[PDB]
């Protein structure tokens, strides 16, 4: 019976493992979404500020 | 017997899942780190952009 209880408890534990893996990878996905949108934001903001400082220096 | 062989199979799947969860945790945390640093960069560059364009206005 020791083998069967190890079996079934490890089965529930691998279920817990798969679900915690799923939530971990979902957190990974949402983090990646935040990352990509802020990469776009940084890109557009930096290009804009570069153009603006160039225009300011040329105006001076 | 064969039951304990099944136990070993279940536990090796468990160990594989543990390695997977460790990788996933590392990935998620480092991803959040990149996210926060890029958000900081975006905010600071936006501030620089706005002050630059206001100064450009005054210069014009």
């Amino acid at each position: 019976q020791l083998v069967e209880e190890e079996l079934d408890r490890a089965q529930e534990r691998l279920a817990t493992a798969l679900q915690k893996l799923e939530e971990a990878e979902k957190a990974a996905d949402e983090s990646e979404r935040g990352m990509k949108v802020i990469e776009s934001r940084a890109q557009k903001d930096e290009e804009k500020m570069e153009i603006q400082e160039i225009q300011l220096k040329e105006a001076k």
